[PDB]
DNA sequence: GCGCGTACGTGCGTTTAAGCGGTGCTAGAGCTGTCTACGACCAATTGAGCGGCCTCGGCACCGGATTCTCAGGCCTGGCTCGCGATAGGGTCCGA
């Protein structure tokens, strides 16, 4: 796939899938309990590109075993909570050989991260 | 909680040794008659050994080096980033 994926998780939510073209960001709650992700921050790093910061609404909770996918403006997807959300303020999550998607909670702590590395 | 890859579960054909039966006997477990060395027990011995005192000394306890260990900072090598060269692809042009 030419993009190595590094998965690390210390909480309940893991970064399930990252789009190489930056169309969407997919996270998974692999525990057996619902995770409240109110005002959690998603920071996307594309190599040396400036950070794109996405902020969730003040009250948001992902049910256990459910999938929420954050789509970009250029993707053309339709938001449908609690499973589908679209970030119209950003045309695309970006591209590059070093794509890093870090999930930041409301306390500014990194609990999940997945990095796409291409030789 | 993330992964994996290799070690164990599942399956199944194979056989080969487990299980079944049946035999003979004699090795040895068991039982009975004898008596003979084995052990108990009591009187005296007596001295073996137990019970309180003197010492002295192995050992304990306090003070301060001495060697040790623990902890933290700066320098050098391992490492890496990067420009420009001679080998390979390819061309022809002789006959």
């Amino acid at each position: 796939s030419s993009f190595s994926q590094h998965a690390r998780t210390s909480g309940r939510v893991a970064v399930e899938e990252v789009d190489e073209e930056g169309k969407f960001v997919r996270l998974r709650n692999k525990s057996n309990e619902d995770q409240s992700m109110g005002n959690w921050q998603i920071k996307r790093q594309n190599g040396d590109d400036p950070l794109l910061t996405y902020r969730f609404p003040p009250k948001f909770t992902l049910k256990a075993g459910q999938v929420v996918t954050i789509w970009a403006a250029g993707a053309g997807a339709t938001h449908s909570p609690p499973t589908d959300l679209v970030w119209k303020a950003q045309n695309t999550w970006g591209c590059g050989n070093s794509l890093r998607t870090a999930l930041i909670n409301s306390t500014g702590e990194e609990v999940a991260m997945r990095k796409l590395v291409r030789s």
